[PDB]
C-alpha cells in the first residue's frame, strides 16, 4: 500500500465520441505539474481510469516534484484546457544504476486510441535519454501488458531484474501479480518524439516539443 498496489480499472460506460471531430488544428502544449491545479487536473483525469489507485491513493502518487524524485506532466488540449494524457513516473538513482518507473499513465475520455500515448511516451524516453536516465521500468498488470508492449517495451530478463530485485522490491510501485517490463533508452530512436507527433492527426504542439524539469 507504500510501495504495493492493485490495478482496478474504472468499468463504467465512458462515451468514446472523439473531441478531436472538429475541423482545423487543436494546439497543445506538454507540462509539468508544479501547482496544486495542476495536481487536481491530473488526478481528475486518473480518477476516471481507475478504480485503484483509489482517490487518497492518487493524491499520494501525484505530487509536485522535490534528476530525481517524482514527476507528473501532462499533455493539454489549448482550446478546451482539457488534459488529454498524463503521466506520472519516480526518477531513481541507486548505485550504479539511474533509472525510471512508471507507476500511472492514462489518456482522457474521447482522446483514446489516436496516438497521445505514444506520444507521451516518446516524450518521456526522450527525456529519459536527454537526463542520465539508462532505463525505464513499468510494472505491468495483465491487462497493462498489450500497451506497454505495443510501446515497445518488453519482458525485463530474470539476470537484469535480480540485479537490483532488493532495491526494487522495497523502493519501487509493484502492482499485484504484475509483470515487469523495460526498455532501454540506448534503444530509444532520436526521431522517435517526431515520428509520434506526426501519427497524431490535427494537432500542433505548442512549446517545447517534449517535458521539461521547471
Ligand atoms: C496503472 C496504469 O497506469 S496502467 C497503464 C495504462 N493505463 C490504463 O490502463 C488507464 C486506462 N487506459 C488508458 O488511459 C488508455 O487506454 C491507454 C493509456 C492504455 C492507451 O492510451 P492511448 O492514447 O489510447 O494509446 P495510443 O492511441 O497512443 O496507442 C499506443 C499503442 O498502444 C496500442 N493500444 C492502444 N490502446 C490499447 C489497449 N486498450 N490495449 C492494448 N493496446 C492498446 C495502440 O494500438 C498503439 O500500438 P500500435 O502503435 O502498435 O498501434
Amino acid at each position: 500500500q507504500l510501495t504495493y498496489s492493485q490495478l482496478v480499472l474504472r468499468t463504467a460506460i465512458q462515451d468514446q465520441y472523439s473531441k478531436l471531430s472538429g475541423d482545423g488544428p487543436f494546439p497543445m502544449a506538454f507540462g509539468l505539474v508544479l501547482s496544486e491545479e495542476e495536481r487536481r487536473e491530473v488526478i481528475d483525469l486518473y480518477s476516471l481510469q481507475f478504480q485503484y489507485p483509489d482517490q487518497p491513493e492518487l493524491q499520494r502518487l501525484v505530487i509536485l516534484p522535490q534528476a530525481k524524485g517524482s514527476y507528473t506532466w501532462y499533455l493539454r488540449s489549448l482550446n478546451t484546457n482539457e488534459m488529454v494524457c498524463a503521466v506520472t513516473i519516480m526518477a531513481h538513482h541507486y548505485e550504479t544504476h539511474h533509472f525510471v518507473e512508471v507507476p500511472l499513465f492514462a489518456t482522457g475520455v474521447g482522446y483514446k486510441k489516436h496516438g497521445f500515448g505514444r506520444l507521451m511516451n516518446a516524450a518521456l524516453l526522450q527525456w529519459c535519454v536527454e537526463t542520465g536516465f539508462e532505463f525505464v521500468m513499468i510494472s505491468a498488470d495483465v491487462k497493462a501488458i498489450p500497451f506497454w508492449s505495443h510501446l515497445g517495451y518488453k519482458t525485463m530478463e530474470k539476470s537484469e531484474l535480480t540485479r537490483i530485485v532488493f532495491y526494487y522490491e522495497h523502493n519501487c510501485y509493484k502492482f499485484k501479480g504484475a509483470e515487469v517490463m523495460i526498455r532501454y533508452c540506448r534503444t530509444w530512436p532520436t526521431d522517435g518524439v517526431k515520428e509520434a507527433l506526426a501519427r497524431v492527426q490535427k494537432v500542433i504542439v505548442s512549446g517545447h516539443v517534449g517535458l521539461m524539469d521547471a
